[PDB]
């Protein structure tokens, strides 16, 4: 019983946990709070990438556009966009650093890029994500305030996403398997899917933190044995300066991979 062992999870970490696990072996799923919203913070990079890589198809230069952006564009978390100040960074050196490093910079910019935040929501919607709703920049849609609805999906909708984009025909083969191969390098995740799964394995996953301790992860995960398989868990507490709680994240894997 996962129902039991995630309620007593929350119960204990005294927050709102929402999961999907979708098995694309046999296509078992399970789902907890599934269908609720919860803030997406730093998640909402994956679609955004995703995004990027559904108008490379159009456009061929695309990813390798050098962008010279300069000090102005810099904000408060950008670690690779500092870094590469100097000379500028491609899109697809954007796309890189946003999923591999959460860079917020890169991220703003390549938001621009694809026209502005209502883009990333029709992107979202043409691949048939309903939930998905992105309303404010980097950093100011991390607040992740109380039955706020504003930078929000459900664990399933965005489940779904990831399947019909990473393992599904959403995209192109060349774009699906840039797509995985960004979220494979990622430098953030150790603490939460990672954590939780076989050593053996290979996890891409984009993590996500803010206010109220909100801890996010998104991950395809490779098997040793069968099929691969999309763990969404979203996290949020009661106090606004709760401290995240990664360690929920990878128990929640714990729990979720020793059933299958
Ligand atoms: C989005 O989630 C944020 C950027 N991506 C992050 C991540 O995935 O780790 C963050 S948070 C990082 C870990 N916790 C610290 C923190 O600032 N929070 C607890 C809020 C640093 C990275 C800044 C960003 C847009 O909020």
């Amino acid at each position: 019983s996962v129902d039991k062992q995630l309620a007593e999870l929350e119960r204990n970490a005294n927050g709102r946990l929402g999961v999907a696990m979708i098995n694309t072996g046999n296509g078992t799923k399970i789902l907890y709070r599934a269908a609720q919203r919860f803030p997406f913070c730093s998640t909402f990079k994956f679609m955004l990438a995703a995004a990027v890589l559904d108008q490379s198809q159009s456009q061929p230069n695309l990813l390798n556009k050098h962008i010279n952006y300069h000090e102005s564009d810099l904000l408060s978390y950008a670690p690779i966009t500092r870094k590469n100040l100097a000379h500028g960074m491609t899109v697809s050196e954007l796309c890189a650093a946003t999923i591999q490093y959460s860079d917020n910079t890169a991220a703003n910019l390549l938001i621009k890029e694809l026209g502005g935040l209502a883009a990333v929501n029709q992107f979202a919607r043409s691949i048939g994500d309903q939930m998905f709703r992105l309303d404010r920049w980097e950093p100011d849609l991390n607040t992740a305030r109380p039955n706020d609805p504003r930078d929000t999906t459900t664990p399933a909708a965005m489940a779904a996403s990831m399947n019909k984009l990473v393992l599904g025909d959403a995209l192109r083969p060349a774009q699906r398997s840039q797509l995985a191969v960004w979220l494979k390098g990622n430098t953030t995740g150790d603490a939460t899917i990672r954590a939780g799964a076989p050593t053996d394995w290979i996890v891409g996953d984009k993590t996500g933190s803010g206010d109220y301790g909100t801890t996010n992860d998104i991950a395809v995960l490779w098997p040793t044995k069968g099929a691969p398989i999309v763990l969404v868990v979203y996290f949020t507490q009661r106090e606004k300066d709760a401290k995240p709680r990664r360690d929920v994240l990878a128990s929640v894997t714990k729990i979720i991979l020793s059933q299958i």
